[PDB]
């Protein structure tokens, strides 16, 4: 279930984080504009750039902490507030987060593995609700 | 405290994992015999290897999960059993684990960050006890 999926992802967090983040950019290529240093770089080039593996791992670490603090896939409002208030997220809207979760769920469904994809979709939906409540447009 | 420290480490895991693992190898250089291609290299050479940082991160990803699943610094027996049964750990004894935790605690005490080093000492001793209860020599 969802708690085991947090353990699966955490066990190899850097690999999964890079794979899901690239699935997100490759499904929604216009999102790459937010990461000016990733423009024009192949997947293997990105994995040679310190900030790429460090960015993706730190993003997914925080995602897993939010996921683990949730109850029945409902995240804490304080965690949504952290995400809205980050200076790096100041220009984003909830649709940017929707796209990330659509890509994450698609990745899990296409994976060899028994992720609880439905729970990740519901977690993403509940997180988007919380982001909106916390002020994200 | 210990639970916070798990979050601190996870928030910069590749850096901390490498630094702690290097502290272990430098304190106990003959432990390199269990690994491949580490001898004859300085810290910066190790960090630039293809597999070194990734290995440390997989180790620390799992270590942090074992810490997080613990209650009062007591690991789950099932986590000890997994560590004993891993083929990669087939030749180890509990003394190898004790040395890793001695180096980890020394690193935390010497760091500028406010770790609960005594709880990590206790966790390591409890992990050694659980590894022995699970059959490691
Ligand atoms: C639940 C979802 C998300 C989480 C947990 C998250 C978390 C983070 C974290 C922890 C950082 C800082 C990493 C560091 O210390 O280097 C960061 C930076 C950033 N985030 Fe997010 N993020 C999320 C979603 C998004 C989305 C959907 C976008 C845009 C489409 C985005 C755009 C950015 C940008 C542009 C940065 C700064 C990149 C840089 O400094 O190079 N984030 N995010
Ligand atoms: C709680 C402490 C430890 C944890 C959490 C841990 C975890 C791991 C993990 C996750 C792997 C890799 C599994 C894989 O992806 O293939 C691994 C491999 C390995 N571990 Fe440990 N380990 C610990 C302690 C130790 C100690 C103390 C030693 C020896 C001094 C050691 C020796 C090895 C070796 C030799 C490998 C195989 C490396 C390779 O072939 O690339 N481990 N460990």
């Amino acid at each position: 279930g969802f708690k085991q999926d947090i353990a699966t992802l955490r066990g190899d967090l850097r690999t999964y984080a890079q794979d899901i983040f690239l699935a997100f950019l490759n499904k929604y290529p216009d999102e790459r504009r937010y990461f000016k240093n990733y423009v024009g770089k192949s997947d293997q080039e990105l994995k040679s750039m310190a900030k790429f593996g460090d960015h993706t791992e730190k993003v997914f670490n925080l995602m897993m902490e939010v996921a683990d603090r949730a109850t029945d896939c409902v995240p804490l409002a304080s965690d949504a507030n952290t995400l809205v208030q980050m200076k790096q997220h100041s220009s984003l809207t909830t649709g940017n987060f929707e796209k990330l979760f659509v890509a994450l769920v698609e990745y899990m469904r296409a994976s060899g593995q028994s992720f609880d994809s439905q729970s990740w979709d519901r977690f993403g939906k509940n997180l988007v609700s919380a982001l909106s409540s916390a002020g994200m447009k």
